C-alpha cells in the first residue's frame, strides 16, 4: 500500500507545499488522479482524504498533523 | 433542494470526516459530482461551496461552523 | 498575468472565502480553464488551485487569508 | 451487476441516441461517471468500453452490435 | 456564452474520423467549449463528450465527422 | 523524448487494449487515463487524430485509413 505509493512519488511528485491543514501536491499534467488513488489506497493515518484536480492534489491532514508536516512526509518518501 | 440532497446522501454517502473548516465526504467511485451537485443546489447556509473529485467531496464550512460540525450535519442524514 | 485577468472578466461568477481558502465560482465546465490561467499567473500568495466543474478552491499562502485572495481576484477582474 | 445498473436508469438516463458504433447516453449534470461506472461493472459483452464526460457517456459497441442496438438495449432496461 | 463566439477563442484545431469531429482546445477548456456546443442544440449533433483538451462531437447519420468539423472550422 | 515516454507508460499503465471501428479503446488502472492519454497526445503519432480520457478508459481516434484495430495492436505490442 504505502510502498506502491512511495514508488509513484518519484515520477509523479513535481513539488509539495502547504497551507494550514492542507498539503498541496503538484504532479505532471493529468497525473493527479493516479497519484491521489495511490495515496487513498495507502490509507495513511495522517490523511483524512484527497481531492485530485488535473495537476494538483489537496491532501487533507488529520489533526494534529499539519499540512507542512504531511508535505515533509511526502518529500521524504520521494 | 434539501429533500433531494437528503435522499442522495442516504444513497451515496459512504463516510464523513473533517479537518479544520472542511467536511470530507466519501462516495462510491464516480459518484462525487452527482452528490456534490445535490449539495450545491440545497444552498445550505453553513456551506461556502463544494469541490468533487472522483470518490471524495470537499465541502467548505462557513464560519462559525467547523468542518466537524458540517460533517456531523451530513452524517445525520447518512 | 493578464491572461488570468481576461478570464476573470469572462468567467468569474462570484468569489467567497473561508479560512485559508478562496472559493471561486464559474459557469458550468469552466473551472479548469480559469484555474489553469491562475496557475500560470503564479501568484506569490497562491499555494495552488484545484478546479471542479463550476468551483475552484484557491489555497492561500500563510499568512494571506482566503478573504484577501478573494478581494484580489475581484480587484484584477 | 446489470440489475444494479438497470435500477439507476429511471433516475440517471435522460435519453439515449446513437451513431455508427456508438451509443450516446445523456444523464443529469454530474451523473456521467456515476452511471458509467455501473455500466462498466455490468461487464456487458456488447460494450467495448465507456467514457464519461459530465452529462454524456459514450458507450462503444463491440462489433457486430451497432450503436443503435446498444441504445435500444439501455432503453429496454430502463 | 455562445458557441459561435467561443469556437474562435477556444479551438486549437478541428479534425475528423468517421462519424466523429475531434476538437482540441487549450488545456482545461474542453468542457467549457463542449457546454456551448451542447447548448447550441445543432440538429446534426447527437452529443458531445469532453476530456481536458479534447472534445468528441458525434455526427448524426448521415452527416459525417468531416462535415461537422468543416462547420466548426469555418466558424472559428 | 515524446514517443519513448509514451512507450514506457503504455507498458506501465495499460491494463488491456481493444477496438471498435476507427477507435482503439485502452484501459488503465483507476484514475490513470489522463496521464497515459497525455503521453499519447505528446507523442503526436501521425495516425492518431486525438484522444479523450475518462477515469480508467481512453479512446484513441484513428486517422483514416488506419483502423482502431491497427492502433490497438500497435499499443498492445508496446507493453
Ligand atoms: N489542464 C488543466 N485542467 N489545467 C488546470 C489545472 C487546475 C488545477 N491546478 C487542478 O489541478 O485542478
Ligand atoms: N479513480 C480515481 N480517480 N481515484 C482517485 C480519487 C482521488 C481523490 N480521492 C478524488 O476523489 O479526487
Ligand atoms: N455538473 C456538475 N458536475 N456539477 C457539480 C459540481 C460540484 C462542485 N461544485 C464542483 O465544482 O466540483
Ligand atoms: N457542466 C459541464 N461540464 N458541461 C459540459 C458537458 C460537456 C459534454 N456533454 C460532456 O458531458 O462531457
Ligand atoms: N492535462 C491532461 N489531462 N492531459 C491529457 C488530455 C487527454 C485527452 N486528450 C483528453 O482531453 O481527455
Ligand atoms: N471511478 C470512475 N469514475 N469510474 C467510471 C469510469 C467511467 C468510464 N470508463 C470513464 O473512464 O470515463
Amino acid at each position: 500500500g504505502t510502498d506502491r505509493m512511495a514508488r509513484l512519488l518519484g515520477e509523479l511528485l513535481v513539488s509539495t507545499d502547504d497551507s494550514g491543514n492542507l498539503a498541496v501536491l503538484r504532479t505532471p499534467p493529468g497525473a493527479a488522479h493516479y497519484l491521489a488513488s495511490a495515496i487513498d489506497r495507502a490509507a495513511l493515518p495522517q490523511v483524512v482524504g484527497t481531492i485530485a484536480g488535473d495537476d494538483t492534489i489537496l491532501v487533507v491532514a488529520r489533526e494534529p498533523t499539519t499540512g507542512a508536516q504531511l508535505a515533509g512526509m511526502f518529500e521524504n518518501l520521494r
